[PDB]
């Protein structure tokens, strides 16, 4: 069983917890405590390889943490999540990638950009915006809904494949 340390980042309210819970429990939670930051485990077979995913769902404080660095340092892949009806959460992606790059000291970190809440009408971040950003970074963009579960497996499996492509697992 190979292990993969995944870290889910993004602004409050984008659906980091809901996405993780969908993967790890197959249900949609509508009010998961915003103060709970924890690691979760899922056993999945991905391309005939039994994987144990260790998924860190971030929460809490924003100011430069020194132990944030630590878990961020050992994470092998990062889901960068924004919500398509939250323009600021998309803008914040520049900052999350900047910070991930600094800690990993690389422009080549396994990362997937996730645009969540695709089930909601009248998005404020259009697909072109998200594609242009993912293309600039050289990473996949995946649209998700934690509500309907559409794209959830895609997002997490893709990230596992990005980790494999960067390093032997
Ligand atoms: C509602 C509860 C909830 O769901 N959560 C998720 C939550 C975690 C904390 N989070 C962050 N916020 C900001 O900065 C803020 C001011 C500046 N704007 C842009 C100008 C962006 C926002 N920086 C962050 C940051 F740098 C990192 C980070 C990274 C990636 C890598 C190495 C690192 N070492 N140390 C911090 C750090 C991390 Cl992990 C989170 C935030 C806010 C959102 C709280
Ligand atoms: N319509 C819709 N709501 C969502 C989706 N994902 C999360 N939510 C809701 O958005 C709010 C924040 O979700 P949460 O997972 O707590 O976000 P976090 O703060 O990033 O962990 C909650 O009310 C969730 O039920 C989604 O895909 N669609
Ligand atoms: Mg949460």
């Amino acid at each position: 069983m190979t292990e993969y340390k995944l870290v889910v980042v993004g602004a409050c309210g984008v659906g980091k917890s809901a996405l993780t819970i969908q993967l790890i429990q197959n249900h949609f939670v509508d009010e998961y405590d915003p103060t709970i930051e924890d690691s979760y485990r899922k056993q999945v077979v991905i391309d005939g390889e039994t994987c144990l995913l260790d998924i860190l769902d971030t929460a809490g404080q924003e100011e430069y943490s020194a132990m944030r660095d630590q878990y961020m340092r050992t994470g092998e892949g990062f889901l960068c999540v924004f919500a398509i009806n939250n323009t600021k959460s998309f803008e914040d992606i520049h900052h999350y990638r900047e910070q991930i790059k600094r800690v990993k000291d690389s422009e080549d970190v396994p990362m997937v950009l996730v645009g969540n809440k695709s089930d909601l009408p009248s998005r404020t971040v259009d697909t072109k915006q998200a594609q242009d950003l993912a293309r600039s970074y050289g990473i996949p963009f995946i649209e998700t809904s934690a509500k309907t579960r559409q794209g959830v497996d895609d997002a997490f499996y893709t990230l596992v494949r990005e980790i494999r492509k960067h390093k032997e697992k």
